[PDB]
């Protein structure tokens, strides 16, 4: 199951209520029903003059177990969307792996606001596609998205009641990994 080609990002968007702050993963849509394990995420995202660097942090809730990586790529002119490379990084950011380059993750905003954003990612090892994956994102942690992100949801397609929501999972963070 590959991931869409019709994604495109939100026109408009400010960049500056995306690259802000740190995100968490309060909802997720991942279209491959083949999958069992379910996630925790929380990222922060960073741009200056065209690159952006993130800071990223998955926590598998059904094997209890963490990993922490670095993405790093450069905006698209032609809106808020990046194709990114990922290195593996331990809890203080020391580089475990440095990038496999067959391996890339492209991010796609849907939208954004003060409180809540709503991306696309399609993650890419080799040949494979992870299929498409929507993340609700809100800057604290088991907040509701805005009703302006909630209509982004619908308007891409899609049901949020359709979306894992993580504030039930028991999910454990790193929020010292992600400040700053
Ligand atoms: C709750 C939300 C998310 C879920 C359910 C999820 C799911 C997954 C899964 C299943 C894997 C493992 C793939 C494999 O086994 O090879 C993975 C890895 C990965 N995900 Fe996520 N993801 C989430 C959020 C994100 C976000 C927000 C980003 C980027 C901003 C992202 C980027 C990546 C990257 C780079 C890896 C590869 C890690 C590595 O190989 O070291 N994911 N994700």
């Amino acid at each position: 199951m590959d991931c869409s080609t019709n994604i495109s990002p939100k026109q408009g968007l400010d960049k500056a209520k995306y690259f802000s702050g740190k995100w968490y993963v309060t909802h997720f849509l991942d279209k491959d029903p083949q999958v069992t394990d379910q996630y925790c995420s929380s990222f922060t995202p960073r741009e200056s003059d065209g690159t952006v660097k993130e800071a990223l942090y998955h926590y598998n809730a059904n094997k209890k177990t963490s990993f922490y990586n670095i993405g790093e790529g450069k905006l698209e002119s032609s809106g808020l969307q990046y194709t990114a490379k990922y290195k593996t990084v331990d809890k203080k950011k020391a580089v475990l792996k440095e990038a496999d380059e067959k391996n890339s993750y492209t991010l796609t905003v849907l939208e954004a606001d003060d409180s809540s954003a709503l991306v696309h990612i399609c993650l890419r090892e080799g040949s494979k596609d992870l299929g498409d994956l929507y993340t609700v994102l809100t800057h604290q942690k088991d907040a509701e998205p805005s009703a302006k992100v909630k209509s982004a949801v619908t308007q891409a397609g899609l049901q949020l009641s359709q979306f894992v929501g993580t504030k039930d999972l028991g999910c454990q963070y790193d929020d010292q990994f992600t400040s700053l």
